């Protein structure tokens, strides 16, 4: 989503709960989350070494892309990101180029 584009990506779930994404325009299929369907914060999270993913139980776990470490507890580094995620919808960073 981009407040105009319809993304053109669709989410589908196979019998075992595993998900794949389908682009209705180009008919491309991918097993990874498109950047278009990542919120600015999610894109930010994707660029920081900690990322959140959901287990089939619905329980999240946190993976460090740099050190390959995995923990069930929230790292403070991401907490500072979580605080910033609240800030996005209360500031409009897309108009940071405007006074």
């Amino acid at each position: 989503g981009a407040m105009g584009a319809k993304s053109m990506w669709t989410e589908h779930k196979s019998p075992d709960g595993r998900t794949y994404y389908y682009n209705t325009e180009t008919k491309q299929s991918t097993w990874e989350k498109p950047d278009d369907l990542k919120t600015p914060a999610e894109q930010l999270l994707s660029k920081c070494p900690w990322k959140e993913y959901k287990s089939d139980s619905g329980k999240p776990y946190y993976y460090n892309s740099q050190t390959k470490e995995s923990r069930w507890a929230k790292p403070k580094e991401l907490e500072d990101l979580e605080g910033y995620q609240n800030t996005i919808v209360a500031g409009s960073l897309i108009t940071k180029s405007n006074l």
